[PDB]
């Protein structure tokens, strides 16, 4: 079926739709590439009187059916390919802050390098730069970065999300009076922006404008000689624990391959002058090893996913883990260092497709290890249950990353909002929760007996990360609200207990319900969502 009268100037045609992970491929999905702003609100006012659904297509790269859902021949929706033309940027430094204009379809490592080009940059960001500026900003993207221990901030950058850089922003929004979509600008201390500095997939972002700080050079230094029990112990320290790092550097992020001892660690630190034997380097991407995978890797993963071989997921870890320490080792990239962009953007799509689970833990700077050692005891004992059983639902890597919160204090304005559904915004009750640590867990698509221990794992998050000690927000990205049968599909997540997550220490006037009745508002024929956000009730 094709839509009629589609806009006559604006082509129209199928393109299929698959998502990084290659769980979510629809086929001949109409799509358009918008010139323009404007093209965009006329494809949403043809949209509202012809019952079509309509969501900007990014990269592709987000994990939960926030575009569409999976299994849908040719669903009612037109996609906005905005990475064609929407991706225009300028800087204005006229100001004691830098502030940088982007359309909503830039890459982000096209953003990154047109900072770096005007002596700018950002303190942290997603690890891929293949992915859109409006899909970054959508569900609060972020990298990993706190302060180190007597690290000053500097003005213009932040420690939260890309949403918590915006100071301005372009959406595409109801005009009651006129009764049509139309582009309405909105500035950061104006506190109807709240819902749409992560909008989690329900609006239409076509231009921001963000704060940027002078750029720094960073050294990346990876070890693969910490064994876990270290890195991860209890509070209690001595030794080289994650929190050490923290201390010392503030950017830290740990990947702790399956069934082995010692996970990859990654510690960026501010460094104005290149060490003696650091490796300068003046691109992104520089571990082409685990970017290109070797034969081993994907014979195994192969195996252990076609051929249903379990057993051999500790083998599999094993070469995972080989890949990056004897890759980092050949490609003399242990101790690299930079213009930061060239560190911070270090995933290339190619690596291995896995899916992952995703949850942001707030508590206060001093439990970051209590956290850490917590989730790890828990989760080795599951695996060691299920593995007792002969099952190997985990068979990719443990991720653990630290970031403050959106905390609009460090947005360079008066009077900033914090983002109104962002999974780090502030606890107003909790001042002193001021860090979230990320926890997630990756596994090749569809391993038996996954999504029943990725709902373990849940179940045990919420019941663990409780009362005054932190709070839990799922990632949004990936998948959260597990069943035995699939992820984003449990009632009591999607109805209750995330929606609780927005509601805890808030005032009502900026909680869940106010975030909803807004972008009610903002699209009363419900132009923009997805079979996901409509369970989830926002
Ligand atoms: C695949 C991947 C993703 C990823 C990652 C590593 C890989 C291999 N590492 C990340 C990380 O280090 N930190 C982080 O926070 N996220 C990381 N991700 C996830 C990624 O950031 C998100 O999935 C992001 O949304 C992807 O951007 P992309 O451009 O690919 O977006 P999409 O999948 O097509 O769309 C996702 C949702 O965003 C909406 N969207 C996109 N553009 C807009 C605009 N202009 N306006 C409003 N909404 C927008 C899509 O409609 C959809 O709802
Ligand atoms: O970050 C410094 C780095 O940026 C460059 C451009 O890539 O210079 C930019 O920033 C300088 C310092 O503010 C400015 O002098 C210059 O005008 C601006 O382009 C590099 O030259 C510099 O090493």
């Amino acid at each position: 079926s094709q839509p009629n009268n589609f806009p006559a100037e604006i082509p129209l045609y199928k393109q299929s739709f698959k998502n990084w992970a290659g769980d979510i491929k629809v086929d001949d999905v109409w799509t358009c590439a918008p010139r323009s702003a404007d093209e965009v609100v006329k494809v949403a006012n043809w949209a509202k009187d012809n019952g079509y659904k309509v969501r900007a297509r990014g990269m592709m790269h987000n994990w939960s059916p926030l575009t569409l859902a999976a299994g849908v021949s040719c669903p009612a929706v037109v996609l906005l390919d905005t990475t064609r033309y929407l991706t225009a940027m300028s800087i204005d430094a006229s100001g004691p802050v830098a502030k940088v204009t982007a359309q909503a379809g830039i890459t982000m490592e096209a953003l990154l390098t047109g900072l770096e080009k005007a002596g700018l940059g950002v303190t942290a960001a997603p690890a891929p730069g293949d992915l859109t500026l409006g899909g970054v900003l959508a569900i609060n993207g972020h990298g990993t970065a706190i302060p180190a221990k007597g690290e000053r901030r500097l003005a213009g950058a932040s420690y939260g999300s890309i949403s918590n850089l915006v100071l301005s922003l372009t959406a595409v929004v109801y005009d009651k009076a006129s009764g049509a979509y139309a582009l309405r600008k909105f500035a950061r201390n104006d506190p109807q922006i709240a819902p749409l500095l992560a909008h989690v997939g329900r609006s239409l972002i076509v231009e921001a404008t963000l704060q940027a700080a002078p750029n720094q050079r960073l050294r990346c230094q990876s070890w693969f000689n910490i064994p876990y029990g270290e890195m991860f112990a209890a509070a209690g320290s001595g030794g080289r624990t994650f929190a050490s790092y923290l201390d010392s550097a503030g950017r830290v992020e740990a990947i702790w391959f399956p069934f082995t001892s010692n996970p990859w660690l990654k510690v960026w630190t501010v460094t104005p002058n290149k060490p003696l034997f650091s490796r300068q380097t003046d691109k992104p991407f520089n571990y082409p090893f685990s970017d290109n995978l070797p034969d081993e890797v994907t014979d195994l993963a192969n195996k252990i996913l076609s051929l249903g071989d379990g057993k051999l997921t500790p083998a599999f870890g094993k070469a995972q883990f080989a890949a990056a320490s004897a890759g980092l080792v050949a490609t003399a990239s242990w101790d690299l260092w930079g213009w930061s962009k060239n560190l911070l953007l270090y995933v290339k799509p190619t690596t291995l497709r896995v899916t992952a689970n995703g949850y942001a833990v707030l508590t206060r700077r001093e439990n970051v290890q209590r956290v850490l050692n917590e989730f790890v005891t828990f989760y080795q004992a599951r695996v060691q249950a299920y593995q007792q059983q002969g099952r190997y639902p985990m068979n990719g890597p443990v991720e653990i990353r630290v970031t403050g919160l959106d905390d609009p204090s460090e947005a360079a304005l008066s009077g900033g909002v914090a983002p109104a559904l962002s999974a780090i915004r502030p606890r107003p009750d909790h001042p002193e929760w001021n860090v979230a640590v990320w926890l997630d867990i990756l596994t090749l698509p569809g391993t038996p007996y996954a999504n029943q221990f990725y709902r373990e794992i849940e179940q045990w998050i919420e019941a663990n990360f409780n009362g005054s000690y932190a709070a839990v927000r799922p990632e949004w990205s990936k998948g959260w609200g597990y069943t035995d049968q699939a992820a984003w599909a449990d009632s009591a997540m999607l109805q209750t207990t995330i929606p609780n997550a927005f509601r805890a220490g808030q005032p009502a006037a900026a909680n869940w319900d106010a975030a909803k009745a807004a972008l009610a508002a903002y699209d009363p024929y419900r132009l923009f969502s997805s079979p996901l956000l409509d369970s989830l009730g926002l």
